[PDB]
């Protein structure tokens, strides 16, 4: 491989418990030049962006379509893997090694990330109208582990929907992009599930997000099927990485009084404890920002941490309600990666002003330390995706972070993959 | 089940004696634009350049460079080189898309700079100037550069093999090599590609001077835009670099030196090898004072000798606030971004890549024999053409009607940031009128 740093985990325990300084000076933003050119001048899409780290290498996935944004039956599907390198600078910077394609039909749809050990892992839906259509439709979709290296190997595993493993029984399990992790042999990430509701578990509803939220309205909004009283509920797949014959592939399934909607998210795991924190990601209703903690006990809880009270905004063409189950959507822009085991310090890309331009959002419980657009004008932000790591040893200042997004670049085109890194302050105050 | 090296379409080049000879079509619809998501993401919104964009492509699998920098365009000491491998597949519309499978990138300190590339079934090759400051301050500081030759292919590893400048063989004497950035060849044992030489001025020869492209050129002007060193009495020349790709032992490296009264200026550029006749195209890049689109054939004789083939009458634009001469010498620059390839074993039809309008937008010219047959934009707006590089090919067997072309280019995106790099690939009209 090309000679690449060590790395480790920011949200590791050795990651700094002070209360952290307020960065007032600009970012020292460095490149990434990875992933592919996305047709700018030819109205081409992206979708779904994923970057994940490990150990000096990372793993890079999105969905690219052409002529709009929702063509999964024309879509291909990318996957990348390279390392992080020292630049000329002396600045440790990504850089690609192997790119592979998966050209539809069929599509793979909410892909999930891991890299473990040099290897590269993705769990993808392999549909051909997308997920929406799928469970309007009833449908089952089979689900692919992918298995990617350094040396251009890209092998796949068939995940049929009735060979899952389960307490309960569900109709159907869908992946969603975000990044997972993989741990003893599992790949663990989150998941999608349709399952009809049980008397004993109602939606989340009424909280700080909508205090007067009624819950008919937050019903409807976790509801897939009102003949068959089926619910979108969100959950954890644990994927048998080591085994190709009979397989453990596990789906453990989240009640849905746990989150006011099921969504794309990220799972990451504290390398020295094994707690897993959790980065729900928007798209529905609630305008909150949704991390916390995963907690099996008698059954999986989501742990909410309150990490900053900024809210995610709705597009802006949008003019209902704000944050509760009948109005504006907010937007799937916000990613937020833990700084801490606790999730005491995130970082986050986040959208800015009315154009909702990129940004990046440092917060420690709450405290706003930093609110930094990457560039002004009417440059739009559409997905985002970061991994923050750092170095071995760690820079007793900085971290560093990757970022990937999808932008509307210019007027008339759709939205581009675009990468960047910088150096994360990690200072104490 | 991905694209890879035995799963990808099969081409052939599309200056091959099998091309089109009759009156073409004036193509008077919009181009169908179709996708090439090749090399990376450079940097769009933290001030990064990209230079020297190239792309070749052989039989269904191309090899792409590019020259990437931090904060300015003028930092060869802190550059990255990239090299970047892939096939062209039948995309999901059944449209053949060029894809990335491998990439690779060479961190300064050294720079290697105006790397020429060639593809052969499925290895690359990849022809550079090691250097720290660049050629501009290598030639006026008399050095010997160094050349590396990098061996790449879609499984395999990349290689690199050190020429030193004292071991090419030639049939002329030279102070040094440079290697210039464009499209080479590799036939049997040898990578050619378009080099350039400091070489003592020789009385028999003296620079090319008027002409259509500047009726009232002077000849003392022409020649000092070709000289090196006064002192040394040097001049630029273009050559033929000869670059052994077989053997380990014993590599056997030639230069072929062509006289200045063959071009305006030496400078970088393509060569085409017409696959039946072996017959050799060339492309001779702008950067200098000449404003003509360059194209020709090499025809070696007694000596070297670039035989001029007219093209198109449609001059290359200078830079944005130049009031001095236009395609003269001594004046105005005529900017480097236009890219012509042969679609024409002759060169009677060509296509290229050419700035138009006031911010040098990009756009693809169709030219046959002189005639314009189309010339439209990619986009409009303040979108800036810096550089650029096309490969035009067929699909084996050919589409009546139409070619494929994949275009790379350095473009301004954002005003505040700096040149990023590109990619598309269209249809290129064949059909004739």
């Amino acid at each position: 491989a090309l000679y690449k740093i060590r790395t480790q985990d920011s949200w590791s325990v050795t990651a700094k418990e002070c209360p952290l300084q307020a960065f007032q000076p600009n970012l020292n933003l460095i490149p990434a030049m990875i992933g592919t050119a996305t047709g700018a001048l030819i109205r081409n899409c992206v979708r779904q962006p994923v970057i994940v780290v490990d150990d000096g290498v990372y793993m890079l996935t999105y969905l690219a379509m052409r002529g709009s944004c929702q063509d999964h039956q024309k879509s291909v599907r990318h996957f990348e893997m390279g390392v992080i390198t020292s630049d000329p600078f002396g600045d440790p910077v990504p850089t690609p090694l192997r790119h592979w394609t998966k050209r539809a039909l069929p599509a793979y749809d909410g892909c999930a990330l891991a890299v473990k050990g040099h290897a590269g892992f993705a769990l993808c839906t392999e549909t051909s109208v997308g997920p929406l259509r799928d469970r309007t439709a009833k449908r089952k979709p089979n689900i692919v582990l992918f298995k990617a290296s350094l040396v251009g190997e890209l092998s796949e595993r068939v995940i049929p929907p009735q060979s899952w493993l389960s307490g309960f029984s569900f109709f159907s399990v869908y992946t969603v992009a975000g990044k997972g992790y993989a741990y003893h042999s599992k790949f663990h990430a989150f998941g999608n599930v349709v399952r009809v509701g049980q008397s004993e578990y109602q939606a989340k509803c009424r909280g700080t997000g909508c205090p007067t939220a009624n819950q008919d309205d937050c019903n409807t909004a976790q509801r897939v099927s009102q003949e068959d009283n089926t619910y979108l509920h969100q959950a954890i797949l644990s994927v048998d990485i080591d085994s190709v014959i009979d397989p453990e592939d596990v789906v453990y399934v989240i009640e849905r009084d746990q989150y006011y909607q099921a969504s794309a998210g990220d799972l990451y795991r504290v390398p020295e404890t094994g707690e897993i924190l959790y980065n729900l990601h928007n798209g529905g209703w609630s305008n909150e920002v949704q991390v916390g903690r995963i907690q099996p006990s008698d059954r999986f809880y989501m742990r909410e941490i309150q990490l900053t009270s900024t809210r995610v905004p709705a597009p802006n063409g949008c003019n209902r309600v704000k944050g509760c189950p009948g109005g504006c959507v907010a937007v799937i822009s916000p990613a937020f990666t833990p700084m801490h085991p606790e999730f005491n310090v995130g970082v986050g890309i986040f959208p800015m002003n009315q154009p909702h331009n990129p940004s990046i959002m440092h917060v420690q419980q709450q405290t706003e330390l930093f609110w930094k657009p990457i560039v002004g004008g009417n440059i739009t932000l559409h997905e985002s995706s970061i991994a923050c790591y750092s170095t071995v040893p760690p820079n007793p200042s900085y971290d560093l972070c990757i970022g990937v997004m999808t932008l509307l670049l210019h007027q008339g085109q759709l939205p581009q993959f675009q990468a960047l890194s910088w150096y994360q302050p990690t200072m104490c105050n």
